[PDB]
């Protein structure tokens, strides 16, 4: 399986308390990740430089092919408990607006901040046979300074085989109807989300993990599900990508067996509204 994953990594300078420290982050890192349990990932981001370890950790997983930029997306962030944490757009790279030429069994969108154009999930929907988005970075402004949310049509979605999201974030998708995909997934944290499948609609609970920090979570969820979906049926993948995220939460890797997902996906509990 070839998987591509579009969307900017990020320079995070991360406060906890009295310590500041940075870290590689970004949606499509953690997308990443997850489908590189599942297949040969690519990954089509855009920085101007990174730390020698930031880049040896995104090649130990994926091929890299970086829109040339003089600027890297660089995000502060500072926890106010935790798991919440406040986000800062500092700086920004590169747009991506082509895509590579080629056969991939999966394209998965997941942008930081707007970096990815609707017009691009379009044209892509018509030429790439499976396309997945987490909307994200379609919703999430790209003005610098504080995050904020803005509204935006998702009429562009439809033919999108698996859309992710935040329940928080739903609602800043206008003309949009879970049915314009085949997959709907909706994120609540550590709370219960909503699955839909062409339009009819699930409950799940995410395995109740110990540890409050969360970051990639959702990432690691799409991309998790992603890879289940294209070998198990809907409700066991929703149940192995639960339990995918559930390990790696509790790991910060994604080094666990396929056998201790299967384990534990077994007592996720999923059922049909």
């Amino acid at each position: 399986m070839k998987c591509l994953v579009v969307g900017h990594v990020v320079r995070d300078i991360v406060k906890k308390g009295n310590k500041v420290l940075e870290r590689l982050g970004g949606g499509a890192y953690y997308s990443a990740l997850a489908l590189s349990r599942f297949c040969d990932v690519e990954i089509l981001t855009s920085f101007s430089n990174l730390p020698e370890e930031w880049i040896k950790e995104l090649e130990s997983m994926a091929k890299l092919q970086v829109v040339p930029s003089e600027t890297t997306t660089t995000y502060e962030l500072t926890y106010l408990d935790g798991n919440r944490r406040r986000l800062k757009l500092l700086e920004r790279a590169s747009p991506i607006e082509e895509l590579p030429d080629g056969e991939y069994d999966v394209l998965l969108m997941n942008p930081v901040a707007r970096e990815v154009p609707p017009a691009l999930v379009t044209s892509a929907l018509k030429k790439f046979p499976f396309v997945a988005v987490d909307i994200q970075g379609f919703i999430r402004s790209s003005s610098p300074g504080e995050i904020q949310y803005q509204p935006i049509d998702g009429s562009f979605l439809k033919g999108v085989k698996i859309l992710h999201a935040d329940l928080g974030e739903y609602q800043y998708l206008q003309g949009f109807s879970p049915e314009f995909v085949d997959v709907l997934l909706l994120s609540n944290g550590p709370e219960p989300g909503k699955a839909f499948l062409h339009g009819r609609e699930y409950t799940f609970e995410p395995v109740h993990v110990g540890v409050d920090e969360s970051t990639g979570a959702g990432d690691v969820f799409l991309g998790a599900f992603t890879g289940f979906y294209s070998q198990c049926p809907f409700v066991q993948a929703l149940k192995r990508a639960a339990a995918f995220t559930a390990l790696f939460l509790k790991n910060r890797s994604v080094d666990f067996s396929m056998d201790d997902v299967n384990e534990l996906a077994m007592k996720v509990e999923v059922k049909r509204v």
